[PDB]
């Protein structure tokens, strides 16, 4: 509710906090299984879209020894008929990767197949109403404002530069992703503090999983627990514990 004196960064998290949960798993994720074939057939002869492959490919081999892994084969020839063969093997083996718990190979494709779905108007990113006002407020009072996400940082400014408000870009100072580490470490809030050139006491860290909000604490950050239409439950301690919100409006500065 009311943030210390010390903040001077708010450090949000987006799927639960910012954005429903709903959109991510309904939507953002379900639209890459229902788009990679055409996807690729379209744009193979794309470099990016080669180099894509390629990295799909030598994910492929490495996870050769797993049961159920989808092999990228070598192609038999150059031909439309082989082409279809390829492309069938990328498409099952992202849909494989997908259904199975996010390498660096899949999470590439998939980012720049959102770069076209955004891009185009296909899709918009869904923001809860409530935090556009709040975050244009909060930055008018001088806070700087930062994203923590799983999401690539690559697919972050998608979602920010094509959301239901517009385009809100401008609203963030910077992202991270779990290349800074994993958001239940307390080490990665350390890094993201040192990242932001800030301390940990001087941020705000709202999220929804209260996980990330027992590491964040760890780290010495101050943490708001976000809660949000079909957000998983929160004990009764941990309503008890937390400061929780329901909107960022909730926030006093
Ligand atoms: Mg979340
Ligand atoms: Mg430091
Ligand atoms: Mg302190």
């Amino acid at each position: 509710l009311s943030v210390p004196a010390e903040v001077t960064v708010i450090l949000l998290d987006i799927e639960g906090t910012t954005t429903p949960i709903a959109f991510v798993k309904d939507i953002l994720f379900p639209y890459i299984e229902e788009n990679v074939k055409e996807y690729l057939q379209t744009h193979w002869e794309e470099e990016e879209c080669q180099q894509d492959v390629s990295l799909l490919r030598k994910q492929a081999e490495e996870d050769a020894h797993l049961d159920g892994a989808v092999p990228i084969p070598a192609a038999s020839g150059n031909g439309v008929d082989d082409l279809q063969q390829m492309i069938q093997a990328v498409v099952d083996n992202v849909c494989w990767q997908m259904s199975l718990d996010k390498t660096t190979a899949l999470k590439q494709l998939q980012g720049h197949m959102w770069r076209a779905a955004f891009t185009a108007g296909r899709m918009k990113a869904e923001f809860f109403a409530d935090v556009v006002p709040a975050v244009r407020k909060w930055r008018e009072a001088g806070m700087k404002v930062y994203i923590y996400s799983s999401g690539s940082v690559e697919a972050q400014k998608l979602l920010f530069g094509h959301s239901t408000e517009g385009d809100i870009l401008e609203l963030v100072d910077g992202h991270f992703d779990t290349k800074i580490g994993h958001k239940v470490e307390s080490e990665s809030y350390r890094k993201i503090a040192d990242s932001i050139g800030c301390s940990t006491n001087n941020i705000l860290f709202l999220t929804d999983v209260t996980r990330e909000a027992s590491a964040a604490e760890e780290a010495d950050v101050h943490v708001a627990v976000v809660v949000r239409p079909g957000n998983a439950g929160l004990t009764d301690d941990e309503k008890t514990y937390y400061s929780l919100i329901t909107s960022f409006s909730e926030l006093y500065l």
